[PDB]
């Protein structure tokens, strides 16, 4: 196998956002947060963890992707959907979950990991293709 | 902080494929997959690991996404670059490699972690974008 403490050092060195998070009935509570998710959203880990990120959306929460990840997470099955998120400084940005949903056997509760990404880019390209089309 | 066992468990449960890779001179050589990845790749995990997955490129070895990467890594910055590659089966997928130098002081030798996705969808849609324009 691996060890475990150097897996656990590659993950907090990864320029991919990686985060975990424990369920609490309808909301998910953040457990781990990496430095590259620290610097797509700019808060700080103090001011993350322990809570529902659900915080990036703010005054923007009519999004469809947010109901799309909540099936999804309520059905076992993993999700990618792609939510617009804004920074400390009230940066916008398309932020891609891919939240994929744990089941600890001998905890017996729910732990989900999300990796993401700033696609920001990729979505002005293909409204571009939109439009042509 | 979090039970580093807790976070292998829930790497090893991840829909993405996370893979962490040692150097070896000009040789990346594999340490860790997950299952994720072996359903990407067809190839089993004692067939993958413990070599460099350059294998999964196969004949089509003229791609500038090597090149790329090689740069990046010998630079020490992280990458993410697209390419070509082929299953077990030989069904060809466009792979999209998110590549985070990592530097272990204590051992004082390079691990890489590895983050993968079939874009192939994307990289179509770009195609459909670049003929209508
Ligand atoms: C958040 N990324 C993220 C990562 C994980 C591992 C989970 C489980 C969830 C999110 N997430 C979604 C949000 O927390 C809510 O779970 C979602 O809106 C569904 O529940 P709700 O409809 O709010 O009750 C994140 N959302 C974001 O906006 N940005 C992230 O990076
Ligand atoms: C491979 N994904 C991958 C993951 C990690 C963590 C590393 C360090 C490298 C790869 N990778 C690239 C390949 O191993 C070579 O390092 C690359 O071609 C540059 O060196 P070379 O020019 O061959 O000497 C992977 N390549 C793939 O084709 N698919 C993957 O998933």
């Amino acid at each position: 196998m691996i060890n475990a403490q150097l897996l656990q050092s590659m993950v907090d060195a990864s320029n991919d956002g990686i985060v975990v998070a424990e369920k609490e009935g309808d909301d998910t509570i953040l457990i781990y947060v990496n430095a590259a998710f620290e610097y797509l959203t700019g808060y700080s880990r103090d001011e993350i963890l322990y809570q529902d990120c659900r915080f990036l959306q703010g005054d923007d929460r009519d999004q469809l992707g947010r109901a799309r990840i909540r099936k999804a997470m309520a059905e076992g099955r993993p999700c990618r959907e792609v939510l617009r998120n804004y920074r400390k400084d009230g940066s916008a940005f398309w932020n891609e979950l891919s939240i994929t949903p744990v089941k600890s056997d001998f905890d017996q509760r729910t732990y989900f990991i999300g990796i993401q990404e700033d696609v920001s880019r990729q979505v002005e390209l293909e409204r571009e293709l939109a439009e042509l089309r």
